[PDB]
């Protein structure tokens, strides 16, 4: 049986698995009134990717395809969504949406870029254009499972019916952002399919631990953040290793790699999320120059040292 | 000795180590008249990071700090941005490093988005103000001085940039004409020389060329098919950094393999310095499916005669 292992990259060396930014801190908060069911950043400890999770870090919250028309001088465009190489995806697969699709309600802010498929007479290279843009996941036109989304620009109609990529930067505004509310991947009054399941602690006195990142804002008063369940680099590691899980819970210790000092312990559940013995809403006051070390397979009722 | 290993992620599962985008293809080209000396994406096979190389994928070609006002007094599109570590702390400039880690390593007009979250909370508010705008960091400006702690950042907007904490998220290039991917910028400005550079790389065995992991890089406008080549993927850097396996010879023999069928498509030399050569001449894409990975098969000599592609 291949032994289970976790990367030794520190928090300050890894990336959020729900938005392509560095991890800023660890965080914990009560969630009994919330359904925590993200679709990016989902991988079991045996390396099974779930939800919309894929492996390319800059592709998290990215979509690509081609614009095919307007969606009234409203600067709204109909964008097909394809696989990364431009091929149509198979919409019968038991997956919620194309991999990497945003997994939250909000107005995702970024840049629309296009490189034409044709070369005009007199040229040797294709034309290009890029503009700031927004993909609103709360629009009735956000239908990525059906192969299209609406993408919007500000004060420019300079968009062609050409291959298009969306590079995410942040959110357009903070007020419409609800990070644990899933969009309708097939549009209004339809239900989602192929979802990664909700996650929660099952042992008394525990809370979820999150890897938290600040997320930029186009405008507005806010201090927006986004929380993921494990770093993207852990997903890549487990996917490659595919080590069998011997119990439902791995005991992990947060360790300073320079001194060996152990700062706290936690449970890494087979389903791909972490719990800690801490109550309340709080950052985790540890240095970013620490990593989680796998120490033992344990029972689900192992009593963690309280933080 | 700890055995040397390479990730089994396929090309289509990995990221370019010189710009934060997926790898699109493998490519080879003659380079005898070029000095191939990138500063991002540099790591020895024993895990020693070189140049400006760091491990956070989205921080490649990113800079952060604070805007202090306009750059000069003759152009309201231009702003002076301090450059700090990601947490906002001043970096130590006496380090034998060419520039803050992740600084762009090429001549060009880097296109992206400047975002600001204010350090202050106004009366009547519980959260800071924010603003983002399209922006350009030109590495050919005499005000591109990241080793001295500042760069000039330009916007099309002329009046909605505050003297506040600022981050630049790279997206691509403003134009293709000024982009020279193998030309290094002056990290300390005009008529100064760069320090702490990762060295140039080149094939030494006759009939060989460098192999690159190539990505398309977006353009704000213009006629062009801009690309950026890296020497190894970012995930390989992260792997070698963590493993720190001793290099037993100067060259690791690697084979490009389909993980589903075991079919070997070609072989290559992975040099201890952190780059790949192949037995191929001419400018050409490598016509293989992206669903393959490089497998480490043996330590060999620098004069191992590769099977010609």
């Amino acid at each position: 049986t291949k032994p289970f292992t976790i990367p030794i990259l520190t928090i300050g060396e890894m990336t959020n698995s729900r938005f392509p930014v560095a991890i800023d801190m660890l965080y914990t908060s009560p969630t009994e009134n919330l359904v925590v069911q993200p679709q990016n950043g989902r991988c079991t400890l045996e390396g099974e990717l779930l939800g919309t999770t894929q492996l390319v870090t800059p592709n998290i919250c990215s979509l690509r395809g081609a614009i095919t028309g307007h969606e009234d001088d409203n600067h709204k465009w109909h964008m097909t969504v394809t696989n990364p190489n431009g091929s149509a995806f198979d919409p019968t697969e038991d997956v919620p949406a194309p991999l990497g699709t945003p997994d939250f309600i909000g107005d995702v802010y970024g840049v629309l870029s296009q490189r034409n498929r044709n070369i005009e007479s007199g040229q040797t290279a294709p034309a290009n254009r890029s503009h700031e843009a927004v993909i609103s996941t709360r629009s009735n036109k956000f239908t990525p499972k059906l192969g299209s989304v609406m993408i919007a620009t500000w004060n420019t109609n300079d968009v062609e019916n050409q291959p298009t990529k969306f590079t995410p930067v942040g959110l357009e505004n903070p007020g419409s952002f609800h990070q644990w509310e899933l969009p309708n991947y097939s549009g209004a009054l339809t239900l989602n399919m192929g979802l990664a399941p909700p996650v929660f602690p099952t042992y008394p006195g525990e809370q979820l631990l999150f890897f938290r990142s600040y997320i930029p804002l186009k405008g507005g008063f806010g201090n927006s953040i986004i929380d993921c369940l494990v770093p993207q680099e852990w997903i890549q590691h487990f996917y490659q290793e595919s080590a069998p899980s011997q119990t439902d819970v791995a005991l992990i210790r947060y360790v300073n790699p320079e001194t060996g000092r152990v700062l706290f312990e936690a449970k890494l559940h087979r389903q791909g999320f972490i719990t800690v013995a801490k109550t309340g809403d709080s950052p985790i006051n540890v240095p970013a120059n620490g990593y989680f070390r796998f120490d033992s397979w344990v029972n689900s009722f192992y009593s963690l040292a309280p933080m």
